[PDB]
């Protein structure tokens, strides 16, 4: 299928395991060193990516204009290789999408790729009491090393997971103004 080869195509190109003190996460290259994480994995100076140290240079965590967190942290990466630039993809705004699929690359979910459905804008949640802004939303009970995973169809990549209540998962919108 397409989605597939377009997704697991982003997988293989893009992602990475990330490993700090808090678990392993899946990492979302974007463009040139910068890649997205989710910002309670709490990364460090330096993160272990794929089983090796890699200093971060920069990292911004991200936040709305009421400085509430949007679970998305930019890593900077002192890294040689240039990730293949996928913000063409990035919607501008936030949306409902359907026939979404969640996909990770992580030690208890290898090259899963799971059709999550229809994805909505939902806004402020709570996430293990921290304010998490920028939401969107979908009805598959998802798992808690699925963080990270990215939320995406042929063309459109637009979250990445970051919480679920056994019911549902959350993701933190993808936006484009974040990576301009």
């Amino acid at each position: 299928g397409p989605e597939h080869e377009f997704v697991r195509a982003l997988i293989k190109r893009n992602c990475h395991v990330i490993t700090t003190s808090k678990g392993e996460f899946n990492m979302l290259g974007i463009h040139d060193n910068c890649a997205v994480v989710p910002t309670h994995a709490e990364c460090g100076d330096s993160v272990t990516i794929d089983g090796r140290e890699v200093r971060v240079l920069k990292q911004c965590i991200l936040t709305d204009t009421n400085d509430t967190d949007t679970e998305i942290t930019l890593l900077w990466l002192d890294q040689n290789e240039k990730f293949r630039d996928i913000r063409r993809f990035i919607p501008e705004h936030q949306r409902e999408w359907s026939n979404m699929h969640l996909a990770t690359n992580v030690t208890k979910f290898p090259m899963l790729d799971v059709e999550v459905g229809t994805v909505i804008p939902y806004g402020e949640v709570n996430l293990s009491g921290n304010p998490t802004c920028r939401l969107l939303k979908y009805n598959y009970p998802t798992k808690p090393g699925q963080c990270g995973g990215v939320i995406a169809n042929t063309g459109n990549i637009v979250a990445i997971h970051v919480g679920g209540n056994g019911r549902v998962g959350y993701g933190a919108a993808l936006l484009r103004k974040y990576f301009a």
